[PDB]
């Protein structure tokens, strides 16, 4: 059953929830982003609408093959008409695709979801500056002040400075990048253009990428394995085995792998700088974990909730748990008032 967290009061309309089976009264079913725990149910059976951005619609037809039918594209800062009901979908600044939600109420209510987001001072100049917000449903994934990470900006910088210094040290070097779910997509892209290479990756990868809409992406990546000296691969092969493995496939072109796993936060936030990060070593294999974070810091998400002044706030990350709940009802009101709103 749905829980209420996913459900707009005062319509026929839910956000993210489509592993609860038909779910009464729901008239329309919104999706913010193509991730799985978002997606959970979605396949080439379901018959009823869905509302998602452009390029959302284009990962439900080719990935899960829903028929085109039930997909409903919007265009983003958009005013739209859904079931008698005014809508806007907004950036998300999440992984690509990935967008909030502004429902404007028949009652005068007005309500945003932000799905799943990083905040960011742009948004204060989006169609959110021109009015009222009653309730915010809110992506409180990192809501505590231990979630400091550095801006993307700087994770990238680390990232291409890394590759390009070992790469022309050692030109036989081969750099691999850890991938599950889209997004942060920046981190193998950026690599590749400072070494001049494309990307490699399987067919399946490489068709979800051909989903996105990035301008030039046929000039960026590839399936040809053989020409790129920049590989992808999943996540889970991001260790010293499955890392000696794919060395041996690529049949004496290479004698060194440089490979990245781009995290969210980990503990190693709380000591050291991103400009101090290292990598842990085994022969000829360096890998490094980054905090390329596509979720609000601590940091962010208070500034942005701040510079709202919502009248109430409904958590939709970290809600299992009542120490989460409690904890994340303090700084509520903490962010309340000092700001005084
Ligand atoms: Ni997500």
């Amino acid at each position: 059953t749905c829980p209420f967290y996913k459900k707009i009061p005062g319509t026929g309309f839910t956000v993210d929830a489509f592993q609860y089976g038909v779910v009464e009264g729901c008239t329309a079913y919104f999706l913010t982003h193509f991730h799985s725990d978002h997606y959970a149910g979605l396949s080439k059976h379901f018959t009823f609408p869905v509302y998602c951005s452009e390029i959302t619609g284009n990962l439900l037809k080719n990935k899960l093959h829903v028929q085109e039918q039930y997909i409903h594209p919007l265009p983003l800062d958009t005013e739209c008409i859904v079931n008698g009901v005014k809508v806007v979908l907004l950036d998300a600044n999440h992984c690509p695709g990935a967008v909030m939600i502004l429902f404007y109420l028949p009652n005068g209510t007005v309500i945003l979801h932000t799905g799943d987001f990083r905040a960011d001072p742009s948004m204060e100049r989006s169609l959110l500056a021109d009015q009222k917000v009653h309730m915010l449903y809110l992506d409180t994934t990192y809501c505590s002040p231990e979630y400091t990470f550095p801006s993307q900006q700087e994770v990238i910088r680390f990232a291409i400075n890394t590759a390009f210094e070992a790469v022309t040290l050692n030109p036989h070097a081969l750099v691999v990048c850890g991938t599950y779910s889209i997004g942060k997509e920046k981190v193998f892209l950026a690599i590749a253009d400072v070494l001049g290479s494309k990307v490699g990756m399987s067919q399946e990868k490489y068709k979800t990428l051909q989903c996105l809409n990035i301008p030039e992406i046929n000039s960026l990546i590839t399936t040809d394995m053989c020409s790129s000296l920049v590989h992808l691969l999943p996540m889970m092969q991001i260790n010293f085995k499955g890392l000696q493995s794919h060395l041996k496939k690529c049949g004496g072109k290479y004698n060194q792998i440089l490979a990245f796993r781009p995290t969210g936060w980990t503990h190693s936030n709380k000591f050291t700088r991103i400009a101090d990060v290292i990598p842990q070593t085994k022969g000829n294999i360096s890998i490094y974990g980054i905090p390329y974070s596509e979720h609000s810091s601590y940091l962010e998400m208070k500034r942005f909730v701040q510079w709202l002044k919502p009248q109430k706030i409904i958590p939709t990350v970290n809600v299992g748990t009542w120490k989460s709940r409690s904890t994340m009802e303090k700084y509520f009101r903490e962010w309340k008032l000092e700001a005084g709103y």
